[PDB]
């Protein structure tokens, strides 16, 4: 992982911004406070991830690690197998289970810098 200052500098140099508020993002952030992964919130999760990938494109997730942070990039979704395609940013992205990704978002949203970011350069 990387320290806060290196992380701040990364986001600045990338020129990314936090994703905007939406009903789907509101609903998922509520769930992430306390709800364990389940079939019902999975629908909310899939709706949110698909919406963000469709409208904003790749999403950079900054989450806590030490006081170190991890930057990961969400870049795909497969509803058939319930997996998310993610870079641990190394060279090639990998498919991760929805439960693992949901648990990562719980860390990021349950650290002002933590959250999800998008890049206007890659906006669909």
């Amino acid at each position: 992982g990387i320290d806060i200052i290196e992380c701040e500098n990364l986001l600045k140099e990338m020129n990314v911004q936090k994703i905007p508020e939406s009903s789907l993002f509101t609903n998922i952030k509520e769930a992430l406070q306390a709800e364990v992964f389940n079939s019902t919130v999975e629908d909310d999760f899939e709706s949110f991830i698909s919406y963000e990938l469709q409208n904003h494109g790749p999403l950079m997730l900054i989450r806590p690690s030490s006081e170190c942070l991890h930057a990961e990039c969400i870049v795909g979704y497969d509803s058939e197998v319930k997996k998310v395609l993610i870079y641990d940013s190394n060279t090639s992205p990998e498919w991760q289970s929805n439960i693992d990704v949901y648990d990562k978002l719980t860390l990021a949203f349950n650290c002002s810098i933590c959250g999800l970011y998008y890049d206007g350069v890659y906006e669909p």
